[PDB]
């Protein structure tokens, strides 16, 4: 079983990062980027790739018509945003992918979950059960992953003005993160955030040190670092 | 193989360098000791420990003629030892800094072909570091070590979420290794609203402060300094 091809209308805002008109297309599906909400009357499937769905859907509502379907991309958005489409007769989805293959998707009905499934199959997914309530956080989870480049990238770039090695120095890096090491005593700590020139690292070095204090539990200098 | 060596070995658990350890892997014989007068057998006498001041004060009245003696702190410089060399011994310090990498000093070429000696058959080699520069060395790398505080807080966090280590890691280990803007402003507050974990949340904001100092995003800088 294969299920059609469908004529997609797709709102594109520049927000979104998802790129689904380009994931609908590559699987064989007819994407048209649409602009005004008029548009969308032709449309088997109307796609909103956009971090704004609840001022899409207040503009769509009037245009809306019994069988079409409606997706959403946004991580962040619960079904309940599609609401008015589905009351307007609509079959809602969404589908949001967090890495690795790995989807969000919801639906209001049986219908719905179905073909958001078969979907998020198509473009090699496979969808990760998790309460809509808990969306604002799992973006927030995400992020704070991502902050590991910041900090990978500025601890390099410090320890490489000592070395002088960009590859050494980058090795010496991935293996600090690979590696686990204890806090070393509180005068140490104060030793060490006393050293560093650059202001930003400084102050860095203060919150990471509270919270490896916080985690475990070396009260002396989470208190330390807070009195700051 | 150079003659193996009599190494007496003070380690009051402020090191994490393993000294013992590692000159026993080479085939010294390697005793730690209790009381700075047990150095008297000794060759080889290693301060491998944060105090070196404290050591050298009390291993002054027992050092003898050509007795070596080496630390392993990597803030300290070599004229810490000034004691030891005036009670006729040959003084050095050897301090690893990953990557098999090694920061070592000495007084004179005895000790400096001694250390190199040392540093070499541990795998290493040496990196040449100013005394004015090892504070802010020690920095750089606890700064770096700090990525191992925050690649874990942050895997546990969206393990919550996932229910799969490995493909929480794997999605870790991908937001490490490729960078990513900064959300808008709107979307850094919603989600550190989010993050219920007061810990986690502090550090989200500090973060995000940082990101926002180096890609000169400012209206997040501002908003991550009012949070304090």
């Amino acid at each position: 079983m294969q299920a059609p091809r469908l004529r997609v209308g797709i709102f594109d805002d520049g927000s979104s990062t998802v790129n689904m008109a380009e994931k609908l297309d590559s699987v064989g599906h007819y994407v048209t980027v649409l602009h005004a909400p008029e548009d969308i009357r032709d449309f088997e499937l109307v796609v909103i790739d956009a971090h704004g769905v609840e001022g899409y859907v207040e503009k769509l509502s009037a245009f809306a018509r019994r069988g079409q379907m409606f997706l959403h991309t946004s991580l962040t958005h619960g079904i309940t945003v599609m609401d008015p489409l589905e009351t307007s007769g609509g079959i809602v989805m969404s589908a949001h992918p967090i890495g690795q293959d790995r989807w969000v998707a919801s639906a209001l009905d049986e219908l719905g979950e179905t073909i958001v499934g078969l979907l998020v199959g198509e473009l090699g997914g496979s969808i990760v059960e998790i309460a809509d309530d808990k969306r604002a956080q799992l973006a927030a989870a995400l992020t704070y992953a991502g902050f590991l480049s910041t900090l990978q990238r500025d601890a390099s770039y410090f320890l490489d003005e000592f070395l002088g090695d960009p590859d050494v120095t980058s090795d010496i890096v991935m293996d600090s993160a690979q590696q686990f090491q204890a806090l070393p005593s509180l005068d140490e700590v104060i030793a060490q955030y006393d050293s560093i020139n650059n202001p930003g690292r400084q102050r860095l070095f203060r919150d990471l040190a509270r919270r490896q204090a916080e985690i475990s539990r070396a009260q002396d200098i989470e208190l330390w670092a807070i009195q700051k």
